[PDB]
């Protein structure tokens, strides 16, 4: 399980926390494909996201300016923290909080987003927002279909590849 990135340079964000927020969210994603996360129940298609630079500038553009995701149609989150120690360990422990936010994480669980961005400000107190490509519906359900094995096995987007039991697409518009 690697990091799939396209763009850029709207990636300003140091690669370790892009790695660490890119990580959280695939690892989980990959445990639900596999039927095998505490608590999100059955096994079903699961794409991975792609890191996007494109979406992480638009999470800055959100982060000073409010609503502006949503504009464009976009699934967002946010997490924040206050902080003493070094940023990126605040970050790894934020994350592990806002992993139990089940409202949070049906945005990041979502099975049909296919890439998202995120980015962050320091304040000490840190804030990050990602967004999301596609954004969920309310009740809508996430289950269906089985992880994939081989490319065959993805059907929600044209031209995926399977890797590490996710879809990858690089065309869900
Ligand atoms: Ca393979």
């Amino acid at each position: 399980d690697i990091i799939v990135d396209n763009q850029g340079s709207g990636c300003m964000v140091d690669r370790p926390f892009r790695e660490a927020i890119d990580t959280f969210h695939n690892g989980l994603r990959q445990r639900i494909a596999k039927g095998e996360a505490e608590g999100y129940g059955p096994a079903r298609e699961m794409y991975g996201l792609v890191y996007d630079c494109g979406l992480e500038e638009e999470a800055r553009k959100e982060i000073k300016l409010p609503g502006y995701a949503d504009l464009h149609h976009r699934g967002v989150t946010r997490f924040s923290g206050d902080y003493e120690g070094s940023a990126i360990s605040a970050l790894k422990e934020i994350l592990e909080t806002f992993s139990a936010d089940k409202n949070s994480m049906r945005q990041v669980v979502y099975p049909k987003a296919t890439r998202f961005g995120c980015s962050g400000r320091l304040r000490r107190r840190m804030d990050w927002v990602c967004v999301y490509d596609k954004k969920p519906k309310d009740g809508e359900s996430f289950e269906g279909g089985k992880p994939c094995n081989e490319n065959k096995d993805c059907t929600y987007y044209k031209g995926s590849t399977c890797e590490w039991n996710l879809c990858y697409t690089f065309f869900a518009a």
